DNA sequence: TCGCGAATTCGCG
DNA sequence: TCGCGAATTCGCG
């Protein structure tokens, strides 16, 4: 990056900003970098968007909606920049979700399961639900050509590495980064296609198999590999990473407007 | 469909087969229907299957897996046919998913909600689940041209008619179709792309922006929209419909094996 | 064994 | 108000 959003993260550091607060703070720190540029940030999209954004594509899309006040609401927000056609280009989406208290069970002393006695609970599927708002945004953005949605993951149930943690009594309980009766990080690969797990998947990719050629729209998966919890620089950084990325793909819908104001 | 169909369907319904029974039924109807073709069924598919078949596709695909024996299962499992150069041809998959008791909370008397007050349960957003298994099994079929994915919905959270339940005591409580405390059936339709709910979307379809030309693999969504429970007849002739379908998006490579054999 | 699936109650603004 | 989001325990084979 360059300086500036050196101090930026910093301020997110000093105050651990939550990852829709850290939102916000890129969406300032790129209205200081493009002064030309109008930024917004938003909280939520509601389905009828959603629909109207299908509908300009192909004219039998977008075509339900039960509940009209239907909505979503990713937990980090949606920032938005203003193109050269007064239309509003989405740049960041962002998610932060949690799953397995483990370590934090046997940090202290509690063994749980079904007669209290399991060091371990088995992980459940509840971060399955991710992959709405990953498919709610990617048809909103069915007629990009990037993605910059970026899920953030913390807990026991996203390892990539062995760790080993010592209850109050000296036993040192040992989690296994690759043991299927915690590790959920694979309930979420779909997302990207199996493609790496913590990095900038921004930029759409196209491939084919027959008379086809046709993109892919690919969620980055972030993960706090060692049980952590995430740093509100980092957090930062790569937000601001994903978001610089999205601008790059739409340089030429914002030509006019950096060129002359 | 044809007579014989009409028998099988009788059947489920005389036993009230579930979903992964009425599968079963219908992999043995087609090859009822189809004596020289080959058909299968599978209850699940490891995640290796998934990887291997995205690495087909485009080498920087499918490239992660934490947990080696990590599976997805269906609970209506997986019908396939072989096609003419061995390879094995995916045409059904299926899903029973339930939401919402309201309706059996107020057919006898139970008054619910934080302190024992509430005639209806405001919804929860456990079926939002469903779309890691419609990304898993959309990228297992990333090259093909149709996408047989049918998943059935009951409860009183898929409603789309207003019904009035009469509690013991004779007081009539009643169910409004778009009530947003209740219908969560706005968290499954991005799923088909706001196509219809309720129809056979088995047949890709391919969309265009810019440079583009791209594809759709879209769910079937069927709700049992008064709150009853599925009759399995129907069940059975939806999943025969949406496998014939399959199979016709299939002809060119089952030619061979039908006009020899 | 190891791993996938069930959906639930309710806080929040 | 109406509606979206939190993730959890544990059965199963």
């Amino acid at each position: 990056s360059q300086g500036v959003i050196g101090i930026f993260g910093d301020y997110a550091k000093a105050h651990d900003l939550a990852v829709g607060e850290v939102s916000k703070l890129v969406k300032k720190a790129l209205s200081n970098e493009y002064p030309q540029l109008s930024f917004r940030y938003r909280d939520s999209i509601k389905k009828t968007e959603i629909n109207e954004a299908l509908k300009k594509i192909d004219p039998d899309l977008g075509g339900t909606l039960f509940v009209s006040n239907s909505s979503i609401k990713p937990d980090g927000g949606i920032v938005e920049v203003k193109d050269d056609y007064g239309e509003w280009r989405v740049v960041l989406v962002a998610e932060a979700k949690h799953q397995g208290k483990d370590i934090i069970n046997i940090r202290n002393g509690l063994l749980v399961g079904k007669r209290g006695d399991q060091d371990l609970m088995a992980a459940g599927n509840a971060i399955e639900k991710s992959h709405k708002n990953i498919s709610e945004i990617a048809n909103f953005m069915l007629s990009e050509s990037h993605f910059p949605y970026v899920l953030f993951l913390e807990g026991s149930n996203f390892l990539t590495e062995n760790i080993s943690i010592t209850r109050p009594d000296g036993r040192v309980v040992n989690l296994e980064y690759n043991s299927g009766i915690l590790n959920r990080l694979d309930r979420l690969t779909a997302a990207n296609y199996g493609m790496p797990i913590n990095s900038n998947l921004c930029i759409n990719k196209f491939v084919n198999h027959k008379d086809k050629s046709i993109m892919l729209q690919a969620a980055s998966i972030y993960t706090q590999g060692d049980g952590r919890e995430w740093d509100s620089k980092i957090m930062f950084e790569i937000m601001f990473d994903i978001s610089t990325t999205s601008l790059r793909v739409l340089g030429r819908d914002l030509f006019e407007q950096l060129t002359s104001k």
